[PDB]
C-alpha cells in the first residue's frame, strides 16, 4: 500500500546525515562557482530519484561580498592617526579546516563603504526602546557617532534602520557573551559556544518584502530594467561591520559618558556598560575608525525546481521549499534543512518509481541567494506570481531543521493547526523520557500552548525566511517546523554559532544530533505535512481555527488602543466593525464546516477545496500595507520593529505604536480609525469567501 | 427544448417598448426618491420573474446637485458690475412636460463653489492638442482667463483637468451645432437634434477609477472611514457649467484677440471664433462672471443583485450589468439598456420556471450613480472583489442600446471576439435591405474591419462605463453591444440629444426605433452571449485571438517609438523582448487550442476553463499603473487624455507621448524601457498560464 506511512517509513535517518555531510565539505556562498555546483549537483539527484522535471530558474541580483585585496577592520586611532588597535581580518577556522579556502571573512552585507572616525554611543540590543531610552530618558544624542550594539533580540536590519534614524555615521555589531555564550558549555570546538574570535555574518537590508533591490515588482531575468542604486530598495546609508567579544571587550573596556541606565543594559564582558558618548578621561582623545570597502555587484543566482506532477489535480500546487546558499559551511543553516528536503524527494521518489502519484502537484525548491534577503524565492515568485496565486495550496518551509535538541517548534497559518495536531498525534517522540509515546505528547508537555490545556504552542509566522513572499505578498497558505531549545532555561539568542565559520557537519554530529533521530522527526513534519496537503481529497484546513485567533488578536489590539480612553472618546474610535466582522467570520466558518462534512460530487468538493485555498488569499489588500506595498496580509506582517517577528492586525498596530507622542493626533487617531476599517472590511470580506457561492 | 434558440426566442420587441415606457415617465437621477422606488420595483418585478434572489446593495457615496434656492448661471458684466446678460437657469421643457416636477437644471456634477470673474480664452475641445496649439504654437496664456471649450471629442473630465493645468479659473462647456447638430434634421420635438436651449449634463471628475470619491480601495458601506473632502480623488478645483449654442452665440460673438489657428477649430455658429483673450475693442472692459452654487454631499445609492443560481459551476459567475439612473428622463441614456435587461431577466426565468438552469450562475445587475463616475458599479465591485477576481469568468454591459439606427457597434475583450462573430451569424439582421441575411453580414458590410477581409469591426473598450472596475481593475473579461449610426457620413458627436431634458421615451419610439427591432436585435446580441458564456461546456474564449491582437499593438507601439530613432540608439531602446513575449505567447496559444479541441474528464475539462477564465487576469500588474493604481490591466488602459477611449500598450504609450519636451531625455527614455520591460514580462507570464500546469 502507498499511503504516508509508507512514505514515513521510507524516510532514514542514516541519509539524511549523508547528505548533510556532503553539504558542508565547502561553503556555499551565494553568488560562487561552489554553490551553482552544487545546484547541479542536486539537481542532477533529483532527476535520479524520480521527480518528472527538475530545472534551474537564474536570476541576476544584487549582492554583496568585501574586496579580497582591501579587507574591512575598525580600529581606535590616537591623537596622531596612529591605530593602536585593529579588529580581526578572519575567524580563526576550526580543526581540519584551517586549510580551506574561500571562507568569506566577517562582514555586514550591503553596507555602503566608508571610513568614518568618530566616538562610540553603546546603545544596547539598538531596538527602538534602546533609541527612545537614550534619546528621550538619558538625553544623550548619537548624531555624529559611531554606535555600538549587541546583536540578539531583533533583525539587525531592523538595529541598523534605528542607528540611521538616531543620525548615526556608523554601526559595530558584536556578539556578547550574554548573548552567545550559555553557561556551563565550552566552546568550538570542545562544546557548541561562541568562542571570542568568532562573529556573525549577516545582511542588514531592510526590504518590506521586496526582493532584489534593483527589481520590486518583477523577476531579475535577462531584460529586466534595474533601478539605480540610488533608488535601490532597502540598503543601509551607513557603513556597518561585525565583530567578536575579543575585539569588542577592547571597544567597550574604555568607554565613558553616561553609566548604563539599568541591569538590562549590561551584558556578560568585564566592562562597565557605559553608554558614552566617548572613552573615559585618559583616553578622551582616542576614537573609533571603520573601514569597510565591500562592493555591491550584480551576479547571478541559480534555484533548483523539481516537479512531481498531480494525479487528479495537477493544476493545484504544494510547495516544499528551502534555501541552499549559506554564510560559510552552513552545517545548521541551512543544509541540516536542505538534507531534510533531499530526502523526503528521495522518499516521495521511491513512491513514484513503484507506480504512485499524489492527488496534486508537488512542487521541490532549493533556493538561492536566502541569506542576502531571501532574494531567489522573491524573484521566482515574482516571476510566477500568477500561477502561484490562482493555484498555490501551500507552502512549507525547510531551513534549518535543528537549533536545539529539545522540543518542536511549529510557526504556521491557523488553517494548519489542525494538521499538525493530528499529524504530531501520529508520529513518534524521538525525546528521551518519551519513548513509545507521540510527539505530540512530548511537544505538548515541553511547550504547552499559553492559551489552551493539552495543547501545544504554535507560533504566528514573522519574516526572515523564504515563506514570506508566498505567505504576506501572495496569500498561501504557510507553515514551518523544526527542533528547537527550551526557551524558558535559556538567556542565549537563537543558537550561539549562528552564521560563523564554525557551524559545521561537526557541530553537528557531535553536540545537537549524533544519532540524526530529531533530523528524521522534522523530515517526518515536513514530509508528512506536505503529503496530506497534496493527497487529501479535502483539504486539510480548518478554517474554524482562524475565527479563534481573530477574536484573540482583536482583543489583543483593543486592549492596546484602551490605554488611550480619552483618546477614544475624543476621537469617536470605534472597534465595534472589527469585533462585528471576527463575529460574522466565526459563525459562517461554522457553517461552512458543516456543508464540508455533509456535502460522490468532485464539483461541490472542488469548489469546497477553492474555497478552501482561497481563504488565506482573502486577506490580501491588493494596495498593501503602509509604505510597505510588498506586505499584503492584513491579519500577519512581519514586525516593523523586528522582520524576525511576526505581528498581528499590523496596519491598526503601527498607527497605535507610540501614538501618545505623534504631534497631530486628530489625523494619528483618523488613521488608527482607517486601518480598523480596513482590518473589519477584510475580516468580512475573507468570511463571505466562505458564505454559500449563489 | 432549452437551449439558447428558446432564450432568443422568448424576447419581444414589445415588452422592451413596455419597460422603456415605464422606465422613462420620471427622473431617475441618483440620490434621489424616485430611484430608490424605482430600485425597489426593479427587484420586486426580478424576484417576479423568477430569480433565485434579488437584494439591493447600498453604499453612501459622495453626489454633486445644484442649489435649489440659489442656482447657477453664467453672465457678461459691464465696467460697472452690472450683469448685463444671462445664461439660461434651465431647459425649455419638451411637450407634455412642462408640468413635470423634479428635474435637475444643468450643471457640471462635482463642480466647486466660485463667482470667479475674467476675460474668455476659446480652446476648441480644450484638448491636449488644443492646449499644445494655444501655448506652444499660438503663445496665447490661459492662467487667470475663463476659458470656453466646446463638447465633443473627449471625456468632459479630461477638459477641465487639461483647463486646470493651463491655469484657468473656469471653464464653460458649451454644445456647438457643428458637434450636435445633423444637417438636414429639424430640432427635438420634430426631430432627433439639439434644440439651441438644450444643455448637456454630466460629471466632470477625474477618478482614474477610483469609484466614490471618499472611499478609494474599499467600499462605502456604513463603518466606513471617509477622506475629508480636501483628499478627496478626482475632484476639480475651478468653477465648471455647461451651456447652449444660443447662449454660447452670446458669449462667443464679441470674442477679439487672435483669430482661430484653422478651421479645425470653428464650429457652426455664426461667430468668428477668435481665441481671444478677452472681447474686442468697443467691449473690452466687460467680462464674463460665473455664478456656480452646487453642494457635494454624501448620499445613499442602491444597486439592484438578482442571482440566477448554475447548475454545474455555480461558483463561476457571468454578470450582465448596466446602469438605472439617469440625468433626467434617460430615454436612451440608460433605460434603453435597463429595458433590454429586464426583457433577457424575464426571458431567462421564464426558462427556469419550466426547470432548466445555467451551467454557470448568472447575476443581473441595475447599477446605480454611474453618472456621477461609475459609482455603484465601483462600489460594489469592492466589496466583491475576491469573489469576483476568484470566480468571474466575464461582465456583458448593458447601457444603452441604441445610438442610431444604422449598424451594430461592439467594443470587447479579443477573448470575446469569435464568440460574438459565431453568435451575429445566427442572428437575423434588421436592418432594411438585409431582410433574410445575419446580423454578421449586414455589420461586416456596413462596418468592415479595417484589418481583415469579411470581418467586421470590434473596438478596444475604453472607459466610461459600468465595465471599467470589472475590466481594467479585476481583470475579467468584459464586453458591450450596440446599435449605432454611420460614423463616415455623419460630423457629430454621440447622439445630440445626450443628457438633456429632450432625451426621452419620444425621442426613441418616433425617431430612433419605432419597432423596437433595433433594441430586440441588441438584446439577442447581448442575451445571447451571456447564454453562451454561462451555458457553454467550454468557455468560449479564444486565446489565438489575444495573440493576433498583441501583435498588432506591439508594431503600433514600436512604430511610435520609431519616429525617435536618434534616441533609441542613444539609449539602447529595444522592443526585442516584447516581441519575443508575443511570439511566445502566439505559440503556447497555439499549442494550448490544440490541446483544448484535443482533451471525459470534468477535471481537465475545469482545469482548461480555469485557463480560459484566468487569461484575461494575468495581464493584470497588482502595482497598477504609474500614478493609476486602479489601472491594472497592462494592455488596455482608458486614454490619459480621454476616459472614453481605449488605448493599448499603456504604460509604454503614456512614457513616449511628447517626449521630445520632456527636460530630461536620460531619465525620459529610461522609463520608456522599464515599461517594456513591464509589458513584456506580462506578456510572457500571460502566456505560461496557458503552458501545462506540471
Ligand atoms: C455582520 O453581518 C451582519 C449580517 O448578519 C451585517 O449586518 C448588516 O449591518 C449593516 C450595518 O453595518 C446593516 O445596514 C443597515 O441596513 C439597513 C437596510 O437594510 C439601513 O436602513 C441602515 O441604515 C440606517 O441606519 C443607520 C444606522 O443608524 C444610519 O446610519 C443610516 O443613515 C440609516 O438610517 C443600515 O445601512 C445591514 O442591514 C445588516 N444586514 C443584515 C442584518 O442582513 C454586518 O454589517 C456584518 N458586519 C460587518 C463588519 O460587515
Ligand atoms: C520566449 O521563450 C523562450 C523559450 O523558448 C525564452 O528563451 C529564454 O531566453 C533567455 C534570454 O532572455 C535565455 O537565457 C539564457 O539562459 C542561458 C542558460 O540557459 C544563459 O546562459 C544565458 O546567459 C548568458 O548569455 C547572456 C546573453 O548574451 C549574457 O547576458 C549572460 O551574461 C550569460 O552569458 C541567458 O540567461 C534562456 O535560455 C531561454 N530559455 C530557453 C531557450 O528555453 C525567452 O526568454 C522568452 N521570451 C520572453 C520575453 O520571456
Ligand atoms: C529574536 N526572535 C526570537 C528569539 C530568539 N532567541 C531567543 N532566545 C531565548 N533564550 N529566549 C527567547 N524568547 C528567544 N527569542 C527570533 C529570531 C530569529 C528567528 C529565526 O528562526 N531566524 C532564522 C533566520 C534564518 P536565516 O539566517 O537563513 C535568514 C537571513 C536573511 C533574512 C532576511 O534578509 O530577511 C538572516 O536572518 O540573516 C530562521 O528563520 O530560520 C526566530 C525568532
Ligand atoms: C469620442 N469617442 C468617439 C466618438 C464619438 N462621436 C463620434 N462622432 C463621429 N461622427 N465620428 C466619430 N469618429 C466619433 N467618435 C467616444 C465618446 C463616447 C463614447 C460613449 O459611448 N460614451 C457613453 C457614455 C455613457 P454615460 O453617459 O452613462 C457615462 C458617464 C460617466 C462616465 C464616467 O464618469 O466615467 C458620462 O460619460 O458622462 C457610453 O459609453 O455608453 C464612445 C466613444
Ligand atoms: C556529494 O555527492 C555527490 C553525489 O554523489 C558527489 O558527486 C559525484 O561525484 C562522483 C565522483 O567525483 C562523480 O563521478 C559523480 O558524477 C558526481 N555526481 C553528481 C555530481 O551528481 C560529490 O562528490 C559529493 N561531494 C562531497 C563533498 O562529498
Ligand atoms: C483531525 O482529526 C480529527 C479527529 O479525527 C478530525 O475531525 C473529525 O473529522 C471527521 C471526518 O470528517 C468527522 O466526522 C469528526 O466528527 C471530526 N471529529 C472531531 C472534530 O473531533 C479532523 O478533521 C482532522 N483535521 C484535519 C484533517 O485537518
Ligand atoms: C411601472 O410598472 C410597475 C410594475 O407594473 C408599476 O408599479 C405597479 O403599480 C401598481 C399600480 O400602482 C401597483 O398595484 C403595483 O404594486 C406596482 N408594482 C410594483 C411596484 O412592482 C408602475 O406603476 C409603472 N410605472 C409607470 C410610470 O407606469
Ligand atoms: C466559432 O465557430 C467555429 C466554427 O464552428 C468554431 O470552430 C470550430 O470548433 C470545432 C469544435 O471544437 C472544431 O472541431 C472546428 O475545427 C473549429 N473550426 C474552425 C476553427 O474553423 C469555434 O470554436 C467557435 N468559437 C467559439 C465557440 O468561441
Ligand atoms: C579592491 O581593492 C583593490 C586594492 O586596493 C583595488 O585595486 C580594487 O579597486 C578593489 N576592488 C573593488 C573595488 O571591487
Ligand atoms: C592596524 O592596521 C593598520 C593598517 O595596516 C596599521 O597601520 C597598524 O600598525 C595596525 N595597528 C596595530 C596595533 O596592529
Ligand atoms: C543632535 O546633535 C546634532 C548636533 O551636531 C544636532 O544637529 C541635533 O539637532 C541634536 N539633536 C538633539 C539635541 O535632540
Ligand atoms: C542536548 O540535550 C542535553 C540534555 O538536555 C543538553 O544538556 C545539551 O545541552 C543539548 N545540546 C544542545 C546543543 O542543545
Ligand atoms: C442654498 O442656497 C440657500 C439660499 O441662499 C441657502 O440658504 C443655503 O445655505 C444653500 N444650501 C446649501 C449650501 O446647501
Ligand atoms: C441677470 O441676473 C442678475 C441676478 O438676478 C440680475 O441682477 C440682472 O438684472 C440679470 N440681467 C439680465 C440682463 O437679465
Ligand atoms: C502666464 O501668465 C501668468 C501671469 O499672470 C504667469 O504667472 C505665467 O508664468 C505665464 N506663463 C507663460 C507666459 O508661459
Ligand atoms: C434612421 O435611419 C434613416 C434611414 O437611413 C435615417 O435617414 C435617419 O436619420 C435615422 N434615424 C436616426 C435617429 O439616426
Ligand atoms: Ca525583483
Ligand atoms: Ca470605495
Ligand atoms: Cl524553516
Ligand atoms: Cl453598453
Ligand atoms: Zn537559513
Ligand atoms: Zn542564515
Ligand atoms: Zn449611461
Ligand atoms: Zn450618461
Amino acid at each position: 500500500k502507498h499511503n504516508m506511512k509508507a512514505f514515513l517509513d521510507e524516510l532514514k535517518a542514516e541519509n539524511i546525515k549523508k547528505f548533510l555531510y556532503n553539504f558542508t565539505q565547502i561553503p556555499h556562498l551565494a553568488g560562487t562557482e561552489q554553490n551553482f555546483q552544487l545546484a547541479k549537483q542536486i539537481q542532477s539527484q533529483w532527476k535520479e530519484f524520480g521527480l518528472d522535471s527538475v530545472e534551474l530558474a537564474h536570476y541576476d541580483v544584487l549582492l554583496s561580498y568585501p574586496n579580497k585585496t582591501h579587507p574591512n577592520y575598525i580600529s581606535i586611532i590616537n591623537e596622531d592617526g596612529n591605530e593602536i588597535f585593529n579588529t580581526s581580518l578572519f575567524e580563526p577556522p576550526p580543526p581540519g579546516y584551517e586549510n580551506v579556502s574561500d571562507i568569506v571573512p566577517p562582514f555586514s552585507a550591503f553596507s555602503p563603504q566608508g571610513m568614518p572616525e568618530g566616538d562610540l554611543v553603546y546603545v544596547n540590543y539598538a531596538r527602538t526602546e534602546d533609541f527612545f531610552k537614550l534619546e528621550r530618558d538619558m538625553k544623550i544624542n548619537c548624531s555624529g557617532k559611531i554606535v555600538i550594539a549587541r546583536y540578539g533580540k531583533v533583525f539587525r536590519g531592523n538595529k541598523v534602520k534605528n542607528a540611521q534614524l538616531a543620525g548615526a555615521k556608523g554601526v559595530i555589531l558584536y556578539s556578547d557573551p550574554a548573548d552567545y555564550f550559555a553557561p556551563g558549555v565550552k566552546s568550538y570546538p570542545d562544546g557548541w559556544n561562541l568562542p571570542g574570535g568568532g562573529v556573525q555574518r549577516g545582511n542588514i537590508l531592510n526590504l518590506n518584502g521586496a526582493g532584489d533591490p534593483l527589481t520590486p515588482g518583477y523577476p531579475a531575468n535577462e531584460y529586466a530594467y534595474r533601478r539605480g542604486i540610488a533608488e535601490a530598495v532597502g540598503l543601509p546609508s551607513i557603513p556597518v561591520h561585525p565583530i567578536g567579544y575579543y575585539d569588542a571587550q577592547k571597544l567597550l573596556e574604555k568607554m565613558g559618558g553616561s553609566a548604563p541606565p539599568d541591569s538590562s543594559w549590561r551584558g556578560s564582558l568585564k566592562v562597565p556598560y557605559n553608554v558614552g558618548p566617548g572613552f573615559t578621561g585618559n583616553f578622551s582623545t582616542q576614537k573609533v575608525k571603520m573601514h569597510i570597502h565591500s562592493t555591491n555587484e550584480v551576479t547571478r543566482i541559480y534555484n533548483v525546481i523539481g516537479t512531481l506532477r498531480g494525479a487528479v489535480e495537477p493544476d493545484r500546487y504544494v510547495i516544499l521549499g528551502g534555501h541552499r546558499d549559506s554564510w560559510v559551511f552552513g552545517g545548521i543553516d541551512p543544509q541540516s534543512g536542505a538534507a531534510v528536503v533531499h530526502e523526503i524527494v528521495r522518499s516521495f521518489g521511491t513512491l513514484k518509481k513503484e507506480g504512485w502519484r499524489p492527488r496534486r502537484t508537488i512542487l521541490f525548491a532549493s533556493w538561492d541567494a536566502e541569506e542576502f534577503g531571501l532574494l531567489g524565492s522573491t524573484e521566482w515568485a515574482e516571476e510566477n506570481s500568477r500561477l502561484l496565486q490562482e493555484r498555490g495550496v501551500a507552502y512549507i518551509n525547510a531551513d534549518s531543521s535543528i537549533e536545539g535538541n529539545y522540543t518542536l517548534r511549529v510557526d504556521c497559518t491557523p488553517l494548519m493547526y489542525s494538521l499538525v495536531h493530528n499529524l504530531t498525534k501520529e508520529l513518534k517522540s524521538p525525546d528521551e523520557g518519551f519513548e513509545g509515546k507521540s510527539l505530540y505528547e512530548s511537544w505538548t508537555k515541553k511547550s504547552p500552548s499559553p492559551e489552551f490545556s493539552g495543547m501545544p504552542r504554535i507560533s504566528k509566522l514573522g519574516s526572515g525566511n523564504d515563506f514570506e513572499v508566498f505567505f504576506q505578498r501572495l496569500g498561501i497558505a504557510s507553515g514551518r517546523a523544526r527542533y528547537t531549545k527550551n526557551w524558558e532555561t535559556n538567556k542565549f539568542s537563537g543558537y550561539p554559532l549562528y552564521h560563523s565559520v564554525y557551524e559545521t557537519y561537526e557541530l553537528v554530529e557531535k553536540f545537537y544530533d549524533p544519532m540524526f533521530k530529531y533530523h528524521l522527526t522534522v523530515a517526518q513534519v515536513r514530509g508528512g505535512m506536505v503529503f496530506e496537503l497534496a493527497n487529501s481529497i479535502v483539504l486539510p484546513f480548518d478554517c474554524r481555527d482562524y475565527a479563534v485567533v481573530l477574536r484573540k488578536y482583536a482583543d489583543k489590539i483593543y486592549s492596546i488602543s484602551m490605554k488611550h480612553p480619552q483618546e477614544m472618546k475624543t476621537y469617536s474610535v470605534s472597534f465595534d466593525s472589527l469585533f462585528s466582522a471576527v463575529k460574522n467570520f466565526t459563525e459562517i466558518a461554522s457553517k461552512f464546516s458543516e456543508r464540508l462534512q455533509d456535502f460522490s460530487n468532485p464539483i461541490v468538493l472542488r469548489m469546497m477545496n477553492d474555497q478552501l485555498m482561497f481563504l488565506e488569499r482573502a486577506f490580501i489588500d491588493p494596495l498593501g500595507l503602509p509604505d510597505r506595498p510588498f506586505y499584503r496580509h492584513v491579519i500577519y506582517a512581519p514586525s516593523s520593529h523586528n522582520k524576525y517577528a511576526g505581528e498581528s492586525f499590523p496596519g491598526i498596530y503601527d498607527a497605535l505604536f507610540d501614538i501618545e507622542s505623534k504631534v497631530d493626533p486628530s489625523k494619528a487617531w483618523g488613521e488608527v480609525k482607517r486601518q480598523i476599517y480596513v482590518a473589519a472590511f477584510t475580516v468580512q470580506a475573507a468570511a463571505e469567501t466562505l458564505s454559500e457561492v449563489a
